[PDB]
């Protein structure tokens, strides 16, 4: 396999406005088929890049800066990788929209499934309103990040990769001064399988397929033979001794990550999907399923001259090969210090985070298709089926997550960040019988990672998942789903329309 730690990792350079006023900030990303080198050893592989890179451009802005971003698609007309027809029923091949996830935006702005478009606009889905987004960014500092989300082309539009961050920095957390600057980094972290002539692999069928299935068939799970941080395979960061802040993100189709520092180091959690926890959190190890940020601090101080690996337990179809999949990343604590450690790693980061109009019972389902294959979906209702999760601005409800499967979904839901409640097991059996709901425990209140905001949420099979989110501030056509992009393709999606009276 191919060696690590033998390629420094990639820091995505920081976007420049095409305009930029006291009023507004107006950026161009287009995307471009390109040609980047994953690992020393591989032949430069085919890509989908934002700008042309892999991962996209970081933007930078502040809160409330007045952001307009026009996301283009100059793609080839075919799609390199394989799609299935099968999933969705004259439209191009091709459709791309980008969706900010974690972003407070007007409905038309958000990245809708059905507001794609092909290549110069030419052709647009049903929904496409603007070919310029507005991000008026009145929302708290956190790690957002922005990504393909066409419908029913999502898992392969960002495998190709089609991923980027976006950092709010609200300037009322500067006085924290938590590590900046060359010392707050970016970790998008995405698994791969790369084939010998460095080409992508993605499977074009499951695991010895009937005669029978489609072909190509989607897949609903899929788990990469490679790990990649920043576009490069297994890197090495140079660090120096002292505080670094980072900003884990993963940007993998399914698999989930489970890290730690294999020294047995701390992390210091400062910050969730949402933004600051309320206070600073000391894990030794944390999980980070798909579309989860975890905003952390490593500190270095100690550890001058070492390797530290960043190191991964989860399994994807397996338990993780020592080898392969256990590993991330490798910290060098080598780099000489540019200057004094003047940054801080604060207990007390931001203030803690109203009556119930409704609580939503849902359920993590689905069925099978005339092919045999499995279908996931939100309450029984595919995609297209009527809207059913119609809150009403400005109000606040309960979502109680019910997950009778026999694994764990990251649950997202557009425009809101919202707060974790509680866990709590049920008799999965009894359930899937009879619809009653029988529990076999006590409700568990989430772990201090998830005390604060969050967007992206591990549903763990066989138990019954409950947060609140206010719903707003915009009211329109939103979404929530499956983040698992394989699931979320096949049907692991639903409209959310936030209503105004
Ligand atoms: O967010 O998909
Ligand atoms: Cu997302
Ligand atoms: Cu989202
Ligand atoms: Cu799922
Ligand atoms: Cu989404």
């Amino acid at each position: 396999t191919l060696e690590k730690f033998v390629d420094a990792l990639p820091i995505p350079d920081t976007l420049k406005p095409v305009q930029q006023s006291k009023e507004k900030t107006y950026y161009e990303v287009t995307m471009e088929e390109c040609t980047h080198q994953l690992h020393r050893d591989l032949p430069p592989t085919r890509l989908w890049g934002y700008n042309g890179l892999f991962p996209g451009p970081t933007i930078e802005v502040k809160r409330n800066e007045n952001v307009y971003v026009k996301w283009m698609n100059n793609l080839p007309s075919t799609h390199f990788l394989p799609i299935d027809h099968t999933i969705h029923h004259e439209e191009p091949e091709v459709k791309t929209v980008v969706h900010l996830h974690g972003g407070v935006t007007p409905d038309d702005s958000a990245g809708y499934p059905e507001a794609w478009f092909s290549k110069d606009f030419e052709q647009t889905g049903p929904y496409f309103k603007r070919e310029v987004y507005h991000y008026p960014n009145q929302q708290r500092g956190a790690i957002l990040w922005y990504h393909d989300h066409a419908m029913a082309l999502t898992r392969l539009n960002v495998y190709a990769g089609l991923v980027g961050a976006y950092i709010i920095h609200d300037p009322k957390e500067k006085r924290l001064k938590l590590p900046s600057d060359e010392y707050d980094v970016p970790l998008l972290i995405t698994d791969r399988t790369i084939n010998e002539d460095g080409s992508l692999f993605y499977p074009s069928a499951p695991e010895n397929p009937s005669p029978s299935l489609p072909n190509p068939s989607i897949v609903p799970a899929f788990c990469g033979e490679t790990i990649l941080v920043n576009g490069k395979v297994w890197p090495y960061l140079e660090v120096e001794p002292r505080k670094y802040r980072f900003r884990v993100i993963n940007a993998s189709n399914t698999r989930t990550y489970n890290l730690s520092l294999d020294n047995g180091g701390d992390f210091i959690q400062i910050g969730s999907d949402g933004g600051l926890l309320p206070r600073s959190v000391k894990l030794n190890s944390f999980s980070l399923a798909p579309a989860e940020r975890y905003d952390i601090i490593i500190d270095f101080t100690a550890y001058e001259g070492e390797s530290i690996i960043l190191a991964n337990s989860a399994g994807c179809g397996g338990d993780v090969n020592p080898e392969t999949d256990a590993n991330i990343m490798q910290f060098r604590v080598t780099k000489p210090l540019a200057q004094k450690d003047e940054s801080r790693k604060p207990k007390y980061l931001a203030s803690y985070p109203e009556r119930i109009q409704n609580i939503r019972t849902l359920k993590l389902a689905g069925t099978q298709d005339e092919y045999g294959r499995p279908v996931l979906l939100l309450n029984n209702k595919r995609w297209h089926d009527p809207v059913t999760e119609t809150p009403k601005v400005g109000t606040t409800e309960i979502w109680s997550i019910i997950n009778p499967t026999r694994g764990t979904h990251p649950i997202h839901l557009h425009l809101v960040s919202f707060r974790v409640l509680d866990r709590r097991p049920f008799d999965i059996a009894r359930y899937q019988e009879s619809g009653e709901l029988s529990y076999t425990g006590p409700a568990v209140p989430p772990p201090p990672s998830e005390k604060g905001w969050k967007d992206t949420i591990q549903a763990h099979a066989g138990e019954v998942l409950r947060i609140a989110a206010t719903f707003g501030p915009y009211s329109g056509r939103y979404v929530w789903h499956c983040h698992i992009l394989e699931h979320e393709d096949y049907d692991m999606m639903r409209p959310m329309d936030i209503t105004d009276p």
